[PDB]
């Protein structure tokens, strides 16, 4: 079905009562629905009331959102969003999720990108650009994500930062609110009716044959990798969308970015082996930016 959208995966739901959920505003809008901040009272032993996010159902439907929440009640990691549960109390349908305070991967990139000085810093990161071990921790906590799907068999098939969320400390964990379409439009190639593609993260064999494995999200996660050292750039932004079709079908690469050592850029690149077979799994991608992201000082000075 949707690229990105987990019933596209063919493998216990909580529920909350509606009288402990107090929506407070707004948070984001979509086809499919709406986000609010509320407060959940009862949901969890050390908070008698904590902030989450909750989406609301715009209303088939019943049928997706049974299979969603399925999935995410079976997604159990610290770098994949939480899911609470499920309100089906009534209507409209509600999903439980925790609060992410700083929002997109995307957006806590571009606002802490090369122009960024002292009043970009606050609670959770110093002022000024994000340095080399904090862009190493966001990849490094992406991958792991990425290395917890690939164990349980998952394919995402939307991996970008606009699909990971930051929250306090710097938690980075993957997971939307199925907006990222109404969002980031330009972010996708409409191909007539409403499909809409992220081609800019796709490979070849995805873009050419319509074959999405472990194998593409490992491409999307080299993809990922370039975004995080661009401070959140689009990949291919000097490109239109039929333009980046042929740059990516043809094996033209991203180039490194100014941030990005050699070293990281080498992981990048083993990410876009045209060969599916030929590209390095997301658990060695992974040992090979936790070690960087964990290494001295001394030693990512000279990277
Ligand atoms: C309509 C639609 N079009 C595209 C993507 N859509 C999503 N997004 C996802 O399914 C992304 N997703 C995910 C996908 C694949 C593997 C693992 C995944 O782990 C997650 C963990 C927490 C949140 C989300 C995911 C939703 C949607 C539905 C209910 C709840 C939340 C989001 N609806 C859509």
């Amino acid at each position: 079905g949707l690229q990105g959208h987990i019933i596209e995966n063919p493998q216990c739901v909580h529920h909350i009562k509606r009288r402990d959920i107090v929506l407070k505003w707004e948070l984001g809008e979509g086809a499919f629905g709406k986000v609010f901040l509320a407060e959940c009272h009862n949901l969890l032993p050390e908070q008698d009331k904590m902030l989450v996010a909750v989406k609301a159902l715009k209303e088939s439907a019943r049928q997706d959102f049974q299979r969603e929440a399925e999935l995410l009640t079976m997604l159990q990691h610290q770098h994949i969003v939480r899911f609470f549960g499920v309100c089906t109390e009534g209507r409209p349908l509600l999903m439980v999720f925790e609060y992410m305070r700083h929002g997109d991967l995307n957006r806590f990139l571009r606002s802490h990108g090369p122009d960024a000085k002292l009043l970009a810093g606050g609670e959770d990161v110093a002022p000024g650009p994000l340095g080399l071990g904090q862009l190493l921790a966001v990849a490094s906590q992406v991958a792991a994500g990425m290395v917890y799907l690939a164990g349980l068999h998952f394919v995402h098939r939307d991996l970008a930062t606009r699909n990971c969320l930051v929250g306090q400390g710097l938690v980075v964990k993957i997971g939307d609110f199925g907006m990222s379409r109404d969002i980031y439009s330009t972010d996708y190639y409409r191909v007539g009716g409403r499909t809409m593609l992220p081609i800019r993260w796709m490979p070849p064999e995805s873009i050419l044959y319509r074959k999405f494995t472990t194998e593409s999200d490992v491409w999307s996660f080299g993809v990922v990798l370039w975004e995080i050292f661009t401070y959140g750039k689009q990949p291919w932004y000097q490109l239109s969308n039929t333009e980046a079709i042929d740059c990516i079908t043809q094996g033209r690469e991203l180039e490194r970015p100014r941030a990005c050592p050699p070293e990281v850029y080498a992981i990048m690149r083993g990410c876009w082996q045209r060969e599916p077979q030929q590209r390095h799994s997301i658990k060695d991608v992974h040992a090979r930016l936790q070690a960087l992201a964990q290494a001295p000082p001394v030693y990512l000075d000279v990277l």
